[PDB]
């Protein structure tokens, strides 16, 4: 009835198939820093915004990492007392700051080696208190 | 799937009856500190998270003013490998800390004269760069 | 009797007056775990709250009544000028903490937006440089 | 049936007659830090507190200037969940730190004069936001 | 013609008797300021200074304490190459910086109570180096 | 009858004779910081103690410049409640901290070219508030 | 005879074709930290090292921009006494140590796209002197 | 080695391998250098000076001369070309070392050539840091 | 041999050279405490004194000998010029810390006072990164 | 020139007037020293470099060398006896210069050229730091 979250997955064929190139793509730039870190708390995100919703579903999820988990597809408020066009978004969580520059990188890299591919604003996010994304 | 975002509001005429109640006690809590603020940019918010939906949807639906504007009912990832139970989440977006910690408080507030509304998870929130919420 | 006493306290919810239970239930669940005593802390702050109407005054007195959150009774400040002019009441709300100060505060602000009636008191935090005597033996 | 601020003077003899010989060591001691500065706020005071209500009133009526202006006797609460002696206090309010001070150590003066004079406890005390203790405009 | 300092008392009787007044209120108003601090050094001062000495001089005798001690009435030197009226000090030794100044508030008040006597401008003091008023 | 302070002199015919001789060695040794400076308050002394009262006489009498400026012998308070036998003193006001170094190492100097005269022991001292002690 | 430069290049058809998409990539990930800024100086670099040269010379002839700068292909000396076989090394020369950074990620992303690329070595790299690079 | 590309100068045992022209300024650093010059193998190779001007021999000579356990200079390489066209080339000079010391000690060594030696050409030089150590080691 | 020689050492007020003999009883006493070695302190301080007369400068460098208060001998500063001008001597007073460097400024100042046929002499206190070799050999 | 006294060594303005057992260790320091050699005339006198050994006629060389613009060197000199007997003296000679950066690079020449000559006395040596300026402007 409501959103729900990016299924996870563990074997690439899990993911969807038009993001199965993002994600593959992350999977090799993210590296190590996209394994869940034991030590850390999750305090920390990425949220992309833009006006296409379908390019931001794929990053989202692209996006999906035992250290580096996206949440749905979202949408940020109208800015002015009336409706404008819609703004979507997806939060990129993850345990801390330069994991969260990478994802940052990640995305840029995957969006210029693709023309074709929206270019999201983007901006690094911290939470004073830690989100329950543990196992 | 595919969200939007809430309505914003003309008259609470508006706004989700629902909602309406809850609504009208951040309008008066919140005061001066729910109006829009254009000297400052939109760099915080707080996040509620908790499993029931509908409780977050109203809270959604209340946070709706110049200088404090909720985003729709969203979710936070699966914790693990597999599917657990969802957490749902809202993002209310404000304009400095200490709106946003007003906003928690007005939530704290509201819950406090309604024993049977959840008691919703909170943490304040800030942005590195500033969110395109500012007026047309 | 020429003076003022200070307000007899309560062993339960309902020795509280009738006009100001609600108030004062409101923030008995509010402050929760923050109004009970901490026997480990001194007393140096409160929030002093100040309006208009004794009578509104009277009824944050009594509710504001708790282990580690006591209001004295409705006082004055000093008229600012030469000649008597209105009454400006006020009540202190002694805290142990800046925390709680802030936070009883934030009681009477839920209160007033979810009361159209209540008046809107206007309030300040107050520090004491030192203890004032609110512990037990 | 509710309390009344101490009324203000234009003249040393609209001052209650028991007050004035205190008022009038308080009004040379003082000397300019008694009177009204317009570069400052209103976010300070004296709290004076003992058992002598009376003593405190003599006290109350006596720090009346246009820069440190006394409340009426008041109460703090009781310590305890049962009711005890009463501790009475009053609030003295100036405009900064070194006024605040000042009071302290001119009833401090006042008491060494006067060996039949009550020994009161006092502290400072700081609001975070200014009192209503100026004129209008 | 050398000056001589004033003498110590044990008791208030031995207090001069014009002094004794002021010597009951300091003796009162300083309170435990007054007593001796054994573990302290004399680094401080209040020096009073005024037109008239007699006024100076029961100044002088009134503070006489353990841990306050006047000197006699002494003199500031002329302010210029020719003789002018003489400006009279006495210097108030103490052992801390706030002895000296409940000092300085003590005379004040001694002043607001006694319209008579003389308003006299004062100073704190600090020395480097100790006094040799240890016993 | 009271202290007087010493007489102001400029000639060193108008010195005493008794303390000429230190006189003019501290008036080349102060050099132009004997010399008053009204850009400077007076918010400094040396005082100079000990057993003998003449050699500070002397030593008062010398120490008469413009911006060097001393008082008439004095006394430090007995230290205990019984009298004592005397401390003697003499502050030698001035405009800095500076001067006031200078002053106690002039003193020094003439200590050491004169062994066999006293010594007194001295100390900087500081002034919260401005001697009055301008033109 | 003497090892030389490579050819610096406005437009992209001047790139050497082998090295036209690595340049396209990168000239779209460093964006506007690949471009000059005259207000800086050249004290970065990122020292990339492999054993295939050809890699190297393809990465050396693709990073020529106004702000980020390659140097040939070249070596490292043989670690010991004997010859073993040879380690290449290309520089890549930046005005701040952020572009070099921007640089290190934009062949790791070209690597993470290109799962046949040579996976090179690299360290950001620091000089005390600014080198000749300015307009 | 491949035949399109550039070679690391060859490292040499005693001072008589060293290429005939550059071994006075090779037998002059080994002197100067002293132990400084051996293989400190406490430290990593995470230092080096850079050396650079406009005549490439004046550096093929430096570079074949400083060839030590501890101080290894690769061939005479180049900057990039400053702007968009092809202008005079500056040539360079890596001289690796283990730590900042020895990397200041190789600068002086060379001033010290210099200064006694005029016809020698007044290089340019810096020191160089890399954050992640080179593959020089053992 | 034929080059310039310390002031000779000597810890009996009656060795000192009768000329200087003056200026050294009045220093030993004005430094006092400060005149003795300490061993805990290091030689990284100094008063450098200049003029143009010699001999003035000659008995001060023998005057200022004490166990942490000690002179070489008559030096010159070098000529300003290209050409030769007329000589400034200058004496250096070697101390243990500033104070004592201070108090050294002081010593000369007060004897000028105390002498006014001495010349004035110009000085400066004078700080040296490392430690000078005047410990006791022990 | 007052015979019982020391003077300062005599300035040049061309290489011929070099002391020839001096002049090697000139022309190496004027091309090693390079601008930093000459008088910055927007700066005063304030630093030097002390050496010190216990040969005299090593420093003579050294005072000799260092006569230029903005390096300038005092004669042979000492440091007075360190115990209260007469032992080994210890000559110095101060090279006096304008900033603190010469007198690191006067510290520095010395160093190249002795690690370049093995027969060169290893001298020790401080930079010197003035808190007045030394009459060496004219
Ligand atoms: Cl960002
Ligand atoms: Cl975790
Ligand atoms: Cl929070
Ligand atoms: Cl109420
Ligand atoms: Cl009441
Ligand atoms: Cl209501
Ligand atoms: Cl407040
Ligand atoms: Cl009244
Ligand atoms: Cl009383
Ligand atoms: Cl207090
Ligand atoms: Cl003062
Ligand atoms: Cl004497
Ligand atoms: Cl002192
Ligand atoms: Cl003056
Ligand atoms: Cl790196
Ligand atoms: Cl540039
Ligand atoms: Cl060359
Ligand atoms: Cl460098
Ligand atoms: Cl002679
Ligand atoms: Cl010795
Ligand atoms: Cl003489
Ligand atoms: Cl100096
Ligand atoms: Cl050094």
């Amino acid at each position: 009835r409501y959103q729900q979250p990016p299924v996870p997955y563990r074997q690439i064929d899990d993911c969807p198939a038009k993001a199965r190139p993002q994600h593959i793509f992350y999977r090799r730039f993210l590296g190590k820093d996209g394994r869940r870190d034991p030590k850390c708390q999750w305090k920390f995100a990425v949220i992309f915004w833009g006006n296409d919703p379908y390019g931001l579903k794929k990053l989202s999820q692209a996006f999906q990492f035992g250290g580096v988990k996206a949440g749905p597809v979202s949408c940020l408020p109208h800015p002015g007392p009336d409706q404008s066009p819609i703004t979507y978004c997806v939060y990129v969580y993850c345990q801390n700051k330069d994991t969260s520059k990478k994802v940052q990188m990640a995305r840029l890299a995957w969006e210029a080696s693709h023309p074709l591919a929206g270019n999201l604003q983007s901006s690094i996010v911290k939470f004073k208190k830690p989100l329950p994304l543990t196992q």
